[PDB]
């Protein structure tokens, strides 16, 4: 029965490993091939996928091997610190990539021309490298104090974080703080997007009012005034996209400057439909931003929820070092770490479920259609 349980646990963990590897390889392929997904957010998501693939290649199979050997470290003792370091490094890179995505998208939408078509690809790669560097800096104390002292990474022959200060500082620096920052940034982001939609409605109101004023105008001065208001409104409502709409308003304005009232009014009549179409397009862009915000919130929520039992049990075990049952806590950790690895695997499934570009790319990759 003991062998039965360890063999089925190892098999389930192997299923989790293969799902992780396949899904994250597919995500890497989709981001590197599909030209629609060439923004900074998808670059960060591919970095996340690479981190998950490294976690499934370097950490999860060694964890399965540890399971097979009754949780006694089979490899040399110096490799336990390296294993814990790689695990912590990849998980910290994941969580801080999510936090960086949140902050970056928020600060981005805080920019009046952030619907422009000029987004720098190189800067995203630089930010990703900086996040990897700060993750390495966060994780380095674990090898530092683990290669010197074997007691902080070993507990009765098993390989796991044993230092209480290590567990506390790690749980705060790599889990709690980014979680709080992400929650706050998420709510601030929904507020900014609401403000964006409100301003868009305001610009549409201005465009409609002045269109009617143009429809019933006597002289060129009235037409020019209404067109000036319209131009400012349309420029603000483009939010940086760079449209023909302001140029067409400038054409009408030029007509009005020449004292040609009837022709300016005809130009405005033409402008009505163009204005409606472009306003609808701008609101669609805002809605797309909202949908991306919700999808990334789903991803962050899944990661946090699926890792929370492990961190809760770890903090609890550090609090009641001898008051609580350590065997049951050991089993709880041995299950919750794999729950967190399942979180590491789940993300490509979400990308498929809620992103049509990813879904079509994956459907074509499964059938080897490149
Ligand atoms: C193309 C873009 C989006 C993805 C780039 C991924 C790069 C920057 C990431 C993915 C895997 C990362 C590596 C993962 C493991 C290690 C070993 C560690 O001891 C030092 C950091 C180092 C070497 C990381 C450096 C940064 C790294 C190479
Ligand atoms: C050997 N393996 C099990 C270590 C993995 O534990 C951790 C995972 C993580 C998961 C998700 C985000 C961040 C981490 S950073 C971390 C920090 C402190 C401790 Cl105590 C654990 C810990
Ligand atoms: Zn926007």
């Amino acid at each position: 029965t003991h062998l039965q349980e360890k063999n089925w646990s190892a098999l389930l963990t192997a299923v989790v490993i293969i799902l992780t590897i396949a899904g994250n390889i597919l995500v890497i392929m989709a981001v590197s091939l599909e030209k629609k997904l060439q923004n900074a957010t998808n670059y960060f998501l591919m970095s996340l996928a690479i981190a998950d693939m490294l976690l499934g290649f370097l950490v999860m199979p060694v964890s399965m091997l540890t399971i097979l050997y009754g949780y006694r470290w089979p490899l040399p003792s110096k490799l336990c610190a390296v294993w814990i370091y790689l695990d912590v490094l990849f998980s910290t890179a994941k969580i801080w990539h999510l936090c960086a995505i949140s902050l970056d998208r928020y600060v981005a939408i805080q920019n009046p021309i952030h619907h422009s078509r000029f987004n720098s690809r190189t800067k995203a790669f630089l930010k990703i490298i900086a996040v990897w560097t700060i993750s390495v800096g966060i994780s380095m104390p674990i090898p530092v104090f683990g290669l010197q002292d074997d007691s902080k990474v070993f507990k009765e022959g098993s390989c796991l974080l044993a230092d209480d200060n290590f567990v506390l500082i790690g749980s705060f620096v790599s889990f709690f703080i980014p979680l709080t920052i992400m929650v706050i940034t998420y709510f601030l982001t929904i507020k900014s997007l609401q403000k964006e939609a409100a301003d868009l409605e305001d610009n549409w109101e201005t465009l409609n009012d002045n269109l009617k004023v143009i429809e019933k105008a006597d002289n060129a001065a009235q037409v020019k005034d209404a067109l000036t208001k319209m131009r400012a409104a349309a420029l603000d409502a483009g939010s940086g996209s760079g449209d023909i709409l302001v140029g067409q308003i400038d054409d009408a304005l030029k007509l009005a400057n020449e004292g040609k009232v009837k022709e300016a009014q005809a130009a405005a009549e033409q402008l009505k439909t163009t204005i409606n179409a472009y306003i609808q397009k701008y609101g669609q862009s805002i809605s797309n931003e909202q949908k991306a915000c919700k999808v990334l919130g789903i991803v962050f929520f899944l990661f946090v929820v699926m890792w929370c039992p492990f961190f809760i049990t770890n903090i609890m075990a550090v609090i009641c070092k001898e008051s609580c049952n350590e065997d049951v806590i050991g089993a709880l950790l041995n299950v919750f770490v794999w729950i967190g690895y399942l979180s590491s695997a789940v993300n490509p499934l979400v990308y498929t479920l809620f992103n049509k570009t990813y879904r079509s790319a994956f459907s074509r990759y499964i059938q080897c259609q490149y």
